[PDB]
């Protein structure tokens, strides 16, 4: 419960902002696989509580800070233009560390949540790498499941809280502004996400017994939580979800009802510079987007989900502390 | 003919070596890479003499050069001993691609089979991504056929020709050494592998006009290729499939007659330390096991057989070139 620090590989020479940033304000990770395997010990986590998300948010909001200026930021009817230079912009891993003394404990092998008991527990220094990508609704970048899709709440008997799916077979997504220039599109394929879709709503239903289970869009509220909206080669994009989180579950297997054709499904985006910041409670204002092809290629690895003779799931999001905790759970500081 | 080159979405920051070798070796993918279709055409391809084969070939030799070292690597009375240390091993998607100059040309015909006419065709820059994944018997972590079940063959009245079945729907197969250090083993769903066999029993029937066609294991010769032999993290697993590729298909069904439990087939595998290295003819010995579980998930694409009142099929390998094919059949090199 102490004061932690980041490192990384970050080159000196690139220009891109988060390689600026961590040199100037990290270290150069070590190669020493310092694992002290352990399996006694039946000691209890909390994914929730847990200062580790508040120190990397504190830090990603200090780089974002320094990295991607807005033309004009507005906060509590007060002003702050600057200058709204295009950067180069693309999530280098993260590791946070401990300095001594006493470092991180890590719970090991595989279906283990983010709440209570758990045996297989390994000691470690740094973590493993972080990519710090802001998104909400889905997660990108990151890491997987070795073996079955899980389910992370801090009480799925609570409507209001947040549930982090964990997934383990990651689905393609193809985001596109091609060559009306802020109208964008992603490609999602669909038999993966029908898939996808179909195994999460089975353990969905082992946590809600004898209910349907229908996934249906975000009920409304700002543009930020109700789509998929990311940033991408520093452009805002912001992803439409309708014919996306639609879909039955029904008797025991899933079906979709989503407009798709031959193969892959559409989804409608807008590319902004008005966006309400999710680092405080204000609004930022950029430049028109950068000309030619905007494109990323992304892995979708998790979902934030929002629960309302039926159970309703709706994709949720805006707070990136969980964004953080998806990948932060497995650890806890200790003497 | 010309010298193509490599792209991946390798990882800088990755001490993976499959992203080690890329990195330094391979070029960045493109986020999006644009096919041209083509009307009016129809070319000729031979999955069986493909230029990209050799050199891809030549690529994971490489590869496996740099990053896999043997303790000792024994070629006659000569040996050579170096460092050999244990390394993180998890294959990634490798693009080739044409340089100035040239185009690749892929048939879309998805029941094309590698070898002669194909119409509907497309121009492309760089092919799909491919894992070199290294096996025998069975090719894991393929694409899978879009349609109905393939069978490839240079010339399959040749039984000594190797026989490349692509597989339409994976079979999962889970291979781990748990928590004898060098004891493994594989778990398969019969169900799955039951059909799989009958679909396959089924297009080999056609092929081959009214004859029992029995599944049995390899007669013999090297474990690389008695066994079903790969890499696992790093560490050389070789797997019995005398439970697997076991059984008959007659006059419409098939039978598995191999042992099964609780329908589950579990493959018998011994991590070895002696292997007969497929670059080269010679010898590679490498360090012990490492420690904790060692697991391999992997999808089962492909078969690998060779044939012998009945026709006798056999599990195949050894001449990665085919697992190289099996994925570059639809491509062809041209100048334009
Ligand atoms: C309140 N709420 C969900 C919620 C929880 C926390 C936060 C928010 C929303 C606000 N979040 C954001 O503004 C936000 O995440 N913006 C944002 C910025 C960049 C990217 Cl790429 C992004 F995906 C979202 C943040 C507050 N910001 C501000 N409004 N202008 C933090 C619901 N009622 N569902
Ligand atoms: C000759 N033959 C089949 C055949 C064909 C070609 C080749 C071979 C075998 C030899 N192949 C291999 O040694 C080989 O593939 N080893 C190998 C290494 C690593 C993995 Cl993972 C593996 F699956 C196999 C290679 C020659 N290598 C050498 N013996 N030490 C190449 C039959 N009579 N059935
Ligand atoms: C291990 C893997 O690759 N995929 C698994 C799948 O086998 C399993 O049926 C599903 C249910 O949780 O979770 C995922
Ligand atoms: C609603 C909720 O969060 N329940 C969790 C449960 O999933 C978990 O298994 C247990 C300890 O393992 O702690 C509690
Ligand atoms: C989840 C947790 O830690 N505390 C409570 C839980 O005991 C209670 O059942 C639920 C609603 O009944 O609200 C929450
Ligand atoms: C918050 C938001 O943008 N919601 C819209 C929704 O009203 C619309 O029906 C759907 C498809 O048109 O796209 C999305
Ligand atoms: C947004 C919602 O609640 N339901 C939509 C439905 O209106 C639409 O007809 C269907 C087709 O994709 O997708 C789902
Ligand atoms: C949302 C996001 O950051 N996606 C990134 C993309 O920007 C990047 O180009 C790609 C590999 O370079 O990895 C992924
Ligand atoms: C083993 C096999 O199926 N070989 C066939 C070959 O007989 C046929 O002439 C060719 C035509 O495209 O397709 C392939
Ligand atoms: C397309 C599909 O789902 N399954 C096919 C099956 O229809 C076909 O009979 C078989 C080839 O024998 O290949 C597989
Ligand atoms: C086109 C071709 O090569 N056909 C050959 C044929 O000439 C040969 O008699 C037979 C037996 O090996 O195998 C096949
Ligand atoms: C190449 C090889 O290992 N073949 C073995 C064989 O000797 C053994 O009789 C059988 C049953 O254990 O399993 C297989
Ligand atoms: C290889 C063969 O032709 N038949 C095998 C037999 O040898 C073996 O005893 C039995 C049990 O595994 O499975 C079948
Ligand atoms: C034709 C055939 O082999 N069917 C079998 C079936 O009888 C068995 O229940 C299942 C699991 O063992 O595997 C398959
Ligand atoms: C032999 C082999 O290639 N096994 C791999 C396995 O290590 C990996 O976890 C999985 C998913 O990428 O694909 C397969």
């Amino acid at each position: 419960k102490t004061t932690l620090f980041c490192a990384s590989d970050a080159k000196a020479y690139e220009k891109e902002v988060h390689n600026v940033w961590a040199t100037h304000a990290c270290v150069p990770t070590d190669p020493n696989p310092q694992e002290m395997v352990l399996a006694n010990v039946t000691e209890n986590f909390n994914m929730w509580k847990n200062d580790m998300v508040e120190q990397m948010h504190e830090d990603i909001i200090s780089l974002w800070d320094e990295s991607l200026k807005p033309c004009v930021k507005l906060t509590g009817g007060s002003a702050i233009t600057q200058a709204c230079p295009k950067v180069s912009f693309d999530p280098i891993p993260l590791h946070y560390c401990a300095p001594a003394g006493f470092a991180i404990l890590k719970c090991n092998n595989k279906t283990f949540n983010g709440t209570g008991p758990c045996r297989n527990v390994s000691t470690v220094q740094c973590t493993h790498g972080i990519k710090p990508v802001v998104s909400t609704q889905l997660l990108l970048n990151g890491s997987l499941a070795e073996e079955e899709i899980i389910i992370r709440s801090e009480n799925l008997t609570n409507n209001a809280k947040t549930i982090i799916v964990h997934l383990n077979e990651s689905v393609n997504i193809v985001c596109t502004r091609p060559n009306n220039i802020r109208q964008a599109h992603c490609n999602i394929n669909e038999s993966k996400w029908n898939n996808t879709l179909q195994k999460v709503g089975e353990e969905l239903a082992k946590h809600f017994p004898s209910k349907t289970i229908k996934f249906e869009p975000s009920s409304g509220g700002d543009l930020e939580i109700t789509t998929h909206s990311f940033n991408c080669r520093g452009e805002f994009f912001y992803c439409n979800t309708s014919d996306l989180f639609n879909g039955t579950y029904r008797n025991g297997t899933y079906n979709h009802t989503g407009r798709s054709s031959n193969g892959t499904i559409t989804l409608q985006c807008k590319i902004k510079q008005i966006i309400n910041m999710w680092q405080e409670v204000g609004r930022a204002i950029y430049a028109p987007p950068i000309e030619g092809e905007i494109t990323c290629n992304s892995n979708i690895t998790g979902l934030l989900l929002l629960r309302d003779d039926t159970e309703t799931f709706r994709p949720g999001g805006g707070d990136m502390r969980d964004n953080w905790r998806s990948e932060l759970y497995k650890y806890k500081v200790v003497e």
